[PDB]
């Protein structure tokens, strides 16, 4: 029995990250993943916020807890998601090797997506990104599997920490993270 009519995938699973800026608490952002389209790399993102899957193949915790966004460009995007080095070239997804791009059905048509980012075809890691504009020049290259629900001010705020090269302004940490079962 449908309560909404919807023009947009299903949300079938939801996250959250809690995000401090300089050390100080910012608020929670909550996101929905499109589990039923792309349930490959919505799994990936899901394990990440938990961090169930314990210690990766590069040495480090798979989890976004204490990662950085490493790049933020006003009028484009935020990322984040480097779990190994913290800087932008890291990263590492759970299933032990980089993963292939699951489906472009999904497409960048709006602010709030959540897609992940890349170097390159079937390239996929834990590196992901927020788009705070439409970009559908990225349609067909980076792989959307979510959106945010809850705490888009917040990613507007980040977004106004950014710069035009992408370095940050502040420290801007994934405090903590997990799964939403409280639901």
């Amino acid at each position: 029995f449908a309560t909404r009519v919807i023009s947009a995938p299903k949300v079938t699973k939801k996250v959250f990250f809690k995000i401090s800026i300089n050390g100080e608490d910012a608020g929670t952002i909550k996101f929905g993943l499109f589990g039923d389209d792309v349930p490959k790399t919505a799994e990936n993102f899901r394990a990440l916020c938990t961090g169930e899957k314990g210690m990766g193949k590069l040495g480090k915790p798979l989890h976004y807890k204490g990662s950085p966004f490493h790049r933020v460009i006003p009028n484009f995007m935020i990322q984040g998601g480097d779990i190994t080095s913290g800087n932008g070239y890291g990263g590492e997804s759970i299933y032990g090797s980089k993963f292939a791009d699951e489906s472009f059905k999904i497409t960048h048509d709006g602010p709030g997506l959540l897609s992940m980012a890349n170097s390159g075809p079937n390239t996929n890691g834990s590196q992901f990104f927020i788009t705070t504009v439409p970009c559908p020049w990225l349609n067909g290259k980076h792989v959307v599997f979510g959106k945010v629900i809850e705490g888009m001010e917040i990613v507007k705020k980040i977004e106004s920490l950014g710069s035009q090269s992408g370095t940050p302004k502040a420290k801007i940490i994934i405090a903590d993270c997990g799964e939403i079962t409280e639901l």
